[PDB]
RNA sequence: UGGGCAGGGCGAAGCCCGCGGAAACGCAGGUGGAGGCCCCGAGCCGUUCUGACGUGCAAUUCGAUGGCGCGACCUGGGCGUA
RNA sequence: CAAGGAUUGGCUCCGGGCGCCGGAGCUGUCGCUUCCAAGGGGAAUCCGACUGUUUAGUAAAAACAUAGCCUUGCGCCGCACGC
RNA sequence: UCUCUUAAGGUAGCCAAACGCCUCGUCAUCUAAUUAGUGACGCGCAUGAAUGGAGCAACGAGAUUCCCACUGUCCCUACCUGC
RNA sequence: AAGCGUCCGCAGCGACGCCGCUUUUUGAUUCUUCGAUGUCGGCUCUUCCUAGCAUGGCGUGGCAGCGCGCGCCAAGUGUUGGA
RNA sequence: ACCAGGUUGAUUCUGCCUGACGUGUGCGCUAGUCUUGGGGACUUAGCCAUGCAAGCCAGCGAAGCGCGGAGCGGCGGAC
RNA sequence: UACCUAGGCGACGACGGGUGACGGGGGGUGAGAGCCCGGAACCGGAGAGGGAGCCUGAGAAACAGCUCCCACGUCCAAGGACGGCAGCAGGCGCGGAACUUGCCCAAUCCCGGCGGGGGAGGCAGCCACAAGACGUCGCACGGCAAAGGAGUGCGACUGGAGGGCAAGUCUGGUGCCAGCAGCCGCGAUUCCAGCUCCAGGAGCGCACAUGAGUGUUGCUGCAGUUAAAACGUCCGUAGUCGGCCCCGCGCUGUGAGGAAACCGCGGGGCCCAAGGCGGCGGGCAGCACGGGAGCGGGGGCGACAGGAACGGACAACGGCCGCGGGAUCCGGGGGCGAGAGGUGAAAAUCGGGGACCCCGCGGGGACGGGCGGAAGCGAAGGCGGCGGCCGGGGACGUGUCCGUUGAUCAAGGACGAAGGCCGGAGGAUCAAAGAUGAUUAGAUACCGUCGUAGUUCCGGCAGUAAACGAUGCCGACGGGGCGAGGCCAGGGGGCUGUGUCCGGGAGAAAUUGGAGUGUUUGGGCUCUGGGGAUAGUACGGUCGCAAGACAGAAACUUAAAGAAAUUGACGGAAGGACACCACAAGGAGUGGAGUGUGCGGCUUAAUUUGACUCAACGCGGGGCAGCUUACCAGGGCCGGAUGCGCAGGGAGUGGUGCAUGGCCGUUUGCAACACGUGGGGUGACCUGUCUGGUUGAUUCCGACAACGCGUGAGGCCUGGGGUGCAGCAGGCUGUGCGACGGGCGGCGGCAAGCUGCAGGAGGGCAGGCGAAAACAGGUCAGUGAUGCCCUCAGAUGCUCUGGGCUGCACGCGCACUACAAUGGCGCGGCGAGCGGGAGUGCCGGGAGGCGCGGGCGAGGCCGUGGCGCAGCAGGGAUGGGGGCCUGGAAGGGUGCCCUGAACGAGGAAUUCCUAGUAGCCGCGGGUCACCAAGCCGCGGCGAAUGAGUCCCUGUUCUUUGUACACACCGCCCGUCACUACCUAAGAUGGAUGUGCAGGCGAGGAGGCUGGGCAGGCACCCGAGCCUGUGCAACUAGAUAAGGUAUAAGUCGUAACAAGGCUGCAGUAGGUGAACCUGCGGCAGGAUCACUA
């Protein structure tokens, strides 16, 4: 029965909860706060993450 | 060598005309009257009733029902085959 | 005549291409091929193709015949499409 | 695939068929119920190719089943007439 | 009466064996019939038997009731329509 | 007035698939405010409890106690 | 309705069917042409459960009116009475899918002659359904029919993070599972979470539909040689299209009239915006007016339009008649005398009953060789001896005629190879089927033999082909060259066919005078294609005697299928070149025997383990008594540091060489590899890097769209021989010289070079380094080289002891010693090189021992004695007893005696080798306490044979084919067998819609009447039911056939290479199955090629 590896390989999943919420910024307060890194590096070719 | 066998039905070729077609031809309406065609009359026969009868009308008949009914027929006489 | 349906009498007319055909009206206790005469039909199977033939007197058949198909013999026959 | 054996090993077809013993075969259909009928199936006792096989248009006083209609065939008899 | 039947041989069964009865099966035989006793089934119609299916009365149960089983007496009346 | 990915060892094609965009129908998750519009058309022109949806009047004017409002009459209900 | 005409409509699409169809104003989407949608505001239509009939009224065939029928539903006291929410809310059901049983006539309006009514309508509520704007709680005010809101007034998800596609080769789990993913894809950059990041953002994701994407529907504007697709040919009507000159209609301009909404535009500070509101516009192949051109009508030309005529030619054009040719086969005669036939080889078969072969004769059917070709003709299929008849044809020539008669085609008609069918005739060859003989694993096939249909003719059917130029017809225009057509002209000429070559242009390319004049896209006409598969299949139809033909889907399924070309690889393709992991000519062998050793298997407590084709198997320098050592039985010991029992380091001959480094092997015993620039091609790529010749060599010569370079090769380095000089003492080691293929002869000549001889010590000496690319080669067991995983105290750590690595029914590799007389044994004699350390005296029979201590030499050969063909004095295996050595310890080694095995020349197979070589023969070194039958070296003796060839194996090159690219151990086809889905068939059915026809027939207007509000009668409308039937659409079904997908199982191997029988399609038959066979085609062939 492969059902039976469909429910024990989801419960092999470990649980890692959420951080505590640095609350975060939304709208043009956002497009904002990325334009600020948008001008960090001189446009192109810019590394994101 | 003679003779016998209602009346209907279906409608084959061929033909005529109309319509269609470039042509080949195709439809349609008449005409025509073919066929071991169809229903059947006289007649013939013998399917069923397993009817009547079954010391009978009759040493095979009767009735109803049925089939055939211009034929590969039936029939008188003559003749042949014992 | 697949199946299946309608109609059908009498009378008085009208029309036509007038031995007949079509139509209308009237009429009867709805009834009309009025008696007589006169197919029951459908879906299939088996067998024999068919029409025909047969056990006169228990069998009419699926049997027999048939055309077709085939084989055989025969050039001393009725002459090979022949017997 | 191997092997035995025959003159050749039943081909195309068709079938519990009028040909199947088992057998009232099995499945389907038909029915309330079917040893029947039909359609399938086929290791077919013992189907099968002019000893003709398969095939059903048409035909049939042939053999068989179902349906419709019909009916004294029956339920279940009764009355009438002639002889 | 081994065993089964919750326990329990006999409520009801009952193995292994044994004893009978019947002439409703089929044999066995060949006594009667071959100078013929009409051979299956059905229909029809009457009667008889009981080894009793229903109906009447009972006894028994591992019979609460309902039902069912087992046994007894009794042959009066019954014992159908169909594919 | 646009292409991109995908057949191959690589190539050039044909070729379709898919992505990328609008639209409307439904679903899903989510959601602070306001204005505006829409909403049992698709399947079932399916079935319907209950209430309401088309009434009105000036002619004549009864009961009832001049007021009155019944019925007749009229108009609409076919929009 | 009565009577009478025979009409009416149709490929300009009638009629019938379908529609999950109300139409329109319009909407969506696209640059546009278009495509799609319009239930939905406004307009028109239609309906009120299905119907029908009607009353009233101006208006209804009304339905919140009536009458009846039908289907549902309700109340009843059982007599009767009612209900039609496709009005408003609301409920149920349906489904994916859609709100409150709120308030009110205040606004908008309507009915009513006003006070009234209005679920029309508005207001609010519900709903992220949509558009727009903006962020990250309670008074007073305000408005409101009323309330509430507006307006003052105070106190962040949604989806993703491999590519497309923006953003992570972060962390933990998961290990082809789970899962993800539109497509490609991943199995940890793609799963599941965390983080971060990206996208859009109060919104976002998904599914479905549709548009664009799409010139993949093509009017604009496709494609049809090979990718899907020109119908076999010709005729042919509608249709569509169509030469020149010389009032009507088309077309077109403006204008009318045409509702708002909408849309376009324009304003317009609703706080902005979407808006509101106001301007202006558009719409229509209808109407009116205008229009210089275009078309008709009618004449005139007579078209490098057509038809007709004529002329001389030309013609494998057809039909028929006659003549003829030789060959195959048969009959018959004569000769001959043993075979013949047939094959890769044979067999079957016929042969003294005279075959075969030779010669004559005869009969019969079929067939035209050579000439015969990129030559002719025909519309295609097709047409080939000769003569004649009848008929036809195109081209040419022409002051001949006609004058637009034309082009192309649905429908229709005719012809149409082969095979097939029918009837008749005939039957020589060949030959499906069938039968045999072989081949084969099998062989139903290929091969041999035989043989029926058939092949042949006549009359008909059929109507198909790779019927191909895979290329429709007509027409205009467009480069040269060479050809072997026909006619004409006479002036390397013109017409018309026909090939070819080179360019242009085109094309994805192959290629191509059309496949050109195409995004600068438009000549006409017809047909076809729209990813693959299903499938040219099914159903229906038409045709056919049948075979089947024509025509022609879908369900399900799939991300590719396909084209042309490039580079590889492969080929039972052709041609080369080369080699003792090749072969010939040879030599010695191996495999047989015993033993040594390695491998497997088995056993075992363990018999650690790597490696298994060359490239595993005396290999891991792997000769293991301990150690080595990884294994087994035990015992010790803790190199368990360090950071506050835990953390973590460290260790491990534990695992993974498919995680790696390094090294090594193999391709190699090769000759290949690459760059710079330029050229060819759209490109991958090609040239350079090569036709040929040459070389061990891509070494060079040479021609060359290449030119120059670079690795490798060579050069080189070491040893070897000859001697010049120098130095010094089994003589040693420095420095040079010496050979380069130089000279000569002959081939080849820009030659490179090859080959013979002379000279010479020497004319390919032996090694060394050794390119690029690979391989899932080997090594984690060389490593203080190592990632990751596992283990770490009862350890997978280290160490000790014992055992094993050495076990043994067996299979195998490599060697050793032999089988003897070319020998063996016993003495005497002569005796090497590498390596240069070792000898000596004494004891002992040997092995060995002891003490000093600068210090070595073999098998063999020669001479000779014995044995004397014998399992023998060959052989020395096995075993017994004794003596020693090494070591802690003998299973080790050595020595002595004795025992004395197989083996008498080794099956199929198979290795190595060309001169001081093979072989024989020892010696030394590595390993080593002890030990070599091994390895690495060394010398002694010393051949045979080729001076080659690709036969066999391989490698490599050129050309070619390819459906291969994991690259032939590849790809692939079909049956069988299992499961799933779907479609068609299928005896027997079933249910629904709809239309006809008939039967019965409720009700009702009007008329005629009446017990004059009843009832009756006839007519008319006519539901509803019943029966029969048409059409449309659906469904059950035993059985049975396909298709597709399965995990791929069995059987083969049909195709791809000459795929091992060239392939393909047609047709016919046959076979388990791909398929095989016959006939005729075709090249898409394995041939562009020969009396030139
Ligand atoms: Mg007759
Ligand atoms: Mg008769
Ligand atoms: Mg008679
Ligand atoms: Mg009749
Ligand atoms: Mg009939
Ligand atoms: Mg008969
Ligand atoms: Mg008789
Ligand atoms: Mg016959
Ligand atoms: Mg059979
Ligand atoms: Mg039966
Ligand atoms: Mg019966
Ligand atoms: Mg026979
Ligand atoms: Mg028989
Ligand atoms: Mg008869
Ligand atoms: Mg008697
Ligand atoms: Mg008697
Ligand atoms: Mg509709
Ligand atoms: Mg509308
Ligand atoms: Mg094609
Ligand atoms: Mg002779
Ligand atoms: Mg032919
Ligand atoms: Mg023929
Ligand atoms: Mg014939
Ligand atoms: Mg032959
Ligand atoms: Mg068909
Ligand atoms: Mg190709
Ligand atoms: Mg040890
Ligand atoms: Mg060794
Ligand atoms: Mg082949």
């Amino acid at each position: 029965g492969s059902i039976a590896r469909a429910g024990k390989v989801r419960n092999q999943t470990p649980k890692v909860e959420k951080q505590e919420k640095p609350k975060a910024l939304t709208g043009r307060a956002r497009k904002r706060a990325l334009y600020e890194r948008r001008l960090e590096a001189n446009f192109r070719k810019m590394k994101m993450n």
